[PDB]
C-alpha cells in the first residue's frame, strides 16, 4: 500500500499567463486559486504545461511569454505545497502543438537529442529551468520520437536523470527527490515507434504516464469510445502494429504477444507495456480524460456507437457551426469537438436533448442526442471505479489526467479518484469488472504462473505438450520433440513456475 500517484495537468496558454488574473474567468477560466487545499491534498503531482524546446536546442518558455507573470503563476502553484508535503509541481516540455511530426518546434526535439553535445546542453537547460522557476521535476511530452531518434531520446532521458540526481543531492531533497516522467503513447500505432526499446525508455523514469485516451476521434471513420477499459466485440478493431516492431522475435512469439486485429483499449496499452521485460508495473500510470470527444452526423440503433459520422478533423475547426448543443465552452473555444466533463454535466442537466448511456463491456459512459445525431465519449466517476480497480489489481503506479480545468467546480472527478484509492470506507471488492474483451497477449515480461509435469529426457512430446524445466513451463510448437526446452527453437516459453 504505497500511495498511488495522482497526476494532473495544469495547462495555461501564453496569452493567459500574460494577462493572468484570478477574478475574471473570461480571461483566465481556471486560475491557480481554483485548486483549493482539498484538491492539493488529493493530487500527488501537478504537471504545469507547456514549455518547449527552442532553436538553440534548449528547454525554454514560449518567447512571447511575460517572464514576471510566468514566475508569479508558478509561485502560486508551488505555494500549494504548503497543504501537502507529498505534492510536486512538475513542468512539461512538448505537447501535440509543439512536438507532433508537423508541429511548430518539431525539428528542435529531433536536434536536441541527436548528438552527445546537444543532449548535454538540452539536459542542462531542463534542470536549470527547473531550479530557476522552482519546479519539482521534468516531464517530457514529445509526441513522438520516431524509431531513428529513439536512441537519442533514451540517451537524453538518461542524462537528465543523472543531472536530476545530482540536484536532489545538492538540495538534500531525498524526502521528495526530483523526478522525471514522460507522457507515453496509449495506442499501438504511435507506441510502435519506440516499443522495442521500452525498457530503456522507462528505466530513467519515475513514471511513464500512458495517454490512454484519444483512442477515438474525428480522424476515424467510425465513432467509438475514446478510452474504453475493455473491448466491445460490436466495436471496431485495429491492426496490431507492434507485431512489425523490430523485436527479433519468432512467428509464435509475435503471435502470442500481439493478437491482430485487436480492440484499442486502456487494458491493451497497459498489457502491451507489461509484456516487455524490464518494464515494472509500478512505473506505469494510466491516463484518463477529463473531457469528452463529440461527433455529429451519427445514425441510430446503438446509441450512436460504431457509426459513420461527419465530424471535421481539420485544426483549427474549420467553420463557425458550433453544433454541440448546450456546450458554451465550445463557443468560447471555437470547437464543438471537445467538451470538458464540467460542461458535459451541464449539458446533461439542461434541456438539450442528450441521454446518458453506459456500455457495460467498455465500462464507459456516453451521451447520445437522438434528434440531431450526436455521440459523445467521456469518462466519469463511475468509469473511474473500474479503472481504479484495474490500477490496484494490476499494481500500476497510479493515474494521470488531462486536465485540471476540465473537472467540475467541486472537483468531483479528482475527489473520486482519491477516494477509490485512499478512502478507508470505499470497498470495490465486489465491483464486477464485466465480460468485455481482455487483451490476451503474453510476452517475456508478463508470463503467467503455471504448473506442468517435469520435462523428461528421452520422451517424445507431441505438439502442444507442456513441461516444466529450469524455472519455466514450456510448450512444444510442433511434434515430436525430444530436445531439452530452451535448447533449440521447438519449445516456446509460455509460463513461470509456481
Ligand atoms: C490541419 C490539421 C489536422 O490534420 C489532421 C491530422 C494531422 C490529425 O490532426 C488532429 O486530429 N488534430 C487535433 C489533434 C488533437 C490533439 C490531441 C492529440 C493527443 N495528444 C494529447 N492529447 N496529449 C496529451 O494529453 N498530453 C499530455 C492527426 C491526429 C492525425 O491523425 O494525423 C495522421 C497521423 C497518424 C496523418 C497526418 O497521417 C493524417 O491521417 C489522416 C487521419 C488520414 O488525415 C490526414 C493525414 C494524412 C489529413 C491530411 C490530416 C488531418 C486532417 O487528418
Amino acid at each position: 500500500s504505497t500511495r498511488k500517484a495522482v497526476i494532473g495537468y495544469y495547462f495555461i496558454p501564453t496569452n493567459q499567463i500574460n494577462n493572468y488574473t484570478e477574478t475574471d474567468t473570461s480571461v483566465v477560466p481556471f486560475p491557480v486559486s481554483n485548486i483549493t487545499p482539498a484538491k492539493a491534498k488529493q493530487l500527488t503531482h501537478i504537471n504545469f504545461s507547456f514549455l518547449d524546446i527552442n532553436s538553440n536546442l534548449e528547454c525554454a518558455w514560449d518567447p512571447a511569454t511575460n517572464d514576471a507573470k510566468a514566475r508569479d503563476v508558478v509561485n502560486r502553484l508551488t505555494a500549494l505545497k504548503a497543504h501537502n508535503p507529498s505534492l510536486r509541481i512538475m513542468f512539461s516540455i512538448g505537447g501535440w502543438y509543439y512536438s507532433n511530426d508537423l508541429g511548430v518546434s518539431h525539428a528542435n526535439y529531433v536536434n536536441a537529442v541527436k548528438t552527445p553535445a546537444a543532449r548535454t546542453k538540452f539536459a542542462q537547460s531542463c534542470v536549470r529551468i527547473m531550479k530557476d522557476y522552482g519546479f519539482d521535476g521534468v516531464d517530457i511530452d514529445w509526441e513522438y520520437p520516431q524509431a531513428a531518434e529513439v536512441d537519442g531520446f533514451i540517451a537524453a532521458l538518461q542524462e537528465i536523470r543523472t543531472l536530476l540526481n545530482q540536484q536532489t543531492i545538492a538540495d538534500g531533497r531525498q524526502a521528495l527527490p526530483y523526478q522525471l516522467t514522460i507522457a507515453g503513447a496509449g495506442g499501438a500505432f504511435f507506441l510502435s515507434r519506440y516499443y522495442s526499446k521500452l525498457a530503456q525508455i522507462v528505466a530513467p523514469l519515475d513514471y511513464i504516464n500512458l495517454m490512454t485516451y484519444d483512442l477515438a476521434g474525428p480522424w476515424e471513420k467510425i465513432t467509438n469510445h475514446q478510452a474504453a477499459l475493455f473491448g466491445d466485440a460490436a466495436g471496431p478493431t485495429f491492426y496490431n502494429a507492434l507485431r512489425e516492431a523490430n523485436l527479433g522475435w519468432s512467428w509464435e512469439e509475435l503471435t502470442r504477444a500481439f493478437p491482430s486485429p485487436f480492440s484499442l483499449t486502456v487494458d491493451a496499452a497497459v498489457q502491451q507495456h507489461l509484456m516487455m521485460e524490464g518494464v515494472p508495473s509500478a512505473k506505469i500510470v494510466m491516463g484518463v480524460p477529463f473531457y469528452g470527444r463529440a461527433f455529429k452526423g451519427v445514425s441510430g440503433g446503438n446509441g450512436g456507437q460504431y457509426s459513420s459520422h461527419s465530424t471535421p478533423g481539420e485544426d483549427p475547426y474549420p467553420n463557425a457551426d458550433y453544433w454541440l448543443v448546450g456546450c458554451d465552452e465550445c463557443v468560447r473555444d471555437k470547437d464543438p469537438r471537445i467538451a470538458s466533463y464540467r460542461q458535459l454535466e451541464q449539458m446533461l442537466q439542461g434541456n438539450y436533448g442528450y441521454q446518458r448511456l453506459w456500455n457495460d463491456k467498455t465500462k464507459t459512459p456516453y451521451l447520445y442526442h437522438a434528434q440531431n445525431g450526436l455521440f459523445v465519449t467521456y469518462d466519469d466517476a463511475e468509469s473511474f471505479k473500474y479503472k481504479a480497480k484495474y490500477i490496484k489489481q494490476q499494481q500500476l503506479g497510479g493515474v494521470m489526467f488531462w486536465h485540471l480545468g476540465q473537472d467540475n467546480r467541486n472537483g468531483d472527478l479528482l475527489a473520486a479518484l482519491d477516494r477509490y484509492f485512499n478512502a478507508a470506507d470505499y470497498d470495490d471488492s465486489q465491483l464486477d469488472m464485466g465480460t468485455g474483451l481482455r487483451y490476451t497477449g503474453v510476452g517475456p515480461g508478463n508470463l503467467p504462473i503455471m504448473t506442468a509435469p517435469a520435462y523428461v529426457p528421452g520422451t517424445t512430446y507431441a505438439q502442444g505438450a507442456l513441461v516444466s524445466y529450469q524455472g519455466y513451463v514450456w510448450q512444444t510448437k510442433w511434434g515430436y520433440i525430444t530436445s531439452a526446452p530452451g535448447s533449440d527453437s521447438a519449445w516456446l516459453k509460455v509460463g513461470r513456475l509456481a
